[PDB]
């Protein structure tokens, strides 16, 4: 298994979603972004795993679900099997680290994505060990209802710039954005 990564999209305000949408109007190439990212494995033969909590598999439309080429665990304590469409279920986010480590999966799973939400990008950030964040910095308020954990900067380092991620300002309907890659290793 390869690195693990957080990736989320990010109001000023701290805001990630509202009522179990986006804050902010679809935005069409930072959904390619996320895709690009999060499907695009390394290594030959093997798949990208992304990691959610119940409500941000539920909050992703039918028809982009299961995420396509990448395997999809969900991550509940009330759920008793993966939902319709999902792979894997873990109780716990270390349970689900430990599940990518079994025959089942230590020879299928390259990077690891975890794609929200709060609580899962909390522990993850908090957690000792190598661990990056692509954060798209979308440049204004919107009103939000759950938001991303405090990053501790003295902890990530944000990169001068990454293969493949753009470092300009970014512009879709009026709103402005941009991509970074943060990364601690304790
Ligand atoms: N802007 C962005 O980049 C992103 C935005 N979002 C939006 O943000 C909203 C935020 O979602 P949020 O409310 O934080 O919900 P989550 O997706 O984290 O789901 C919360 C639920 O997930 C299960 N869960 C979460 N963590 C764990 C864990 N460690 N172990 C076991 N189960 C866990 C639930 O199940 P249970 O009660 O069944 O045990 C818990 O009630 C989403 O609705 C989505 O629309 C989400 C991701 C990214
Ligand atoms: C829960 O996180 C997301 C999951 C899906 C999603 O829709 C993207 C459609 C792309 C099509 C595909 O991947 O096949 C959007 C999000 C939210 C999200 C958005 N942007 C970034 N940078 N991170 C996220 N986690």
């Amino acid at each position: 298994v390869g690195s693990l990564n957080c990736i989320v999209a990010v109001s000023q305000n701290m805001g990630i979603g509202k009522n179990g949408d986006l804050p902010w109007p679809p935005l069409r190439n930072e959904f390619r972004y996320f895709k690009r990212m999060t499907t695009t494995s390394s290594v030959e033969g093997k798949q990208n795993l992304v990691i959610m909590g119940k409500k941000t598999w539920f909050s992703i439309p039918e028809k982009n679900r299961p995420l396509k080429g990448r395997i999809n665990l969900v991550l509940s304590r009330e759920l008793k099997e993966p939902p319709q469409g999902a792979h894997f279920l873990s109780r716990s986010l270390d349970d689900a680290l430990k599940l990518t480590e079994q025959p089942e999966l230590a020879n299928k799973v390259d990077m690891v994505w975890i794609v929200g939400g709060s609580s899962v990008y909390k522990e993850a950030m908090n957690h000792p060990g190598h661990l990056k964040l692509f954060v798209t910095r979308i440049m204004q308020d919107f009103e939000s209802d759950t938001f991303f954990p405090e990053i501790d900067l003295e902890k990530y380092k944000l990169l001068p710039e990454y293969p493949g991620v753009l470092s300009d300002v970014q512009e879709e309907k009026g709103i402005k954005y941009k991509f970074e890659v943060y990364e601690k290793n304790d």
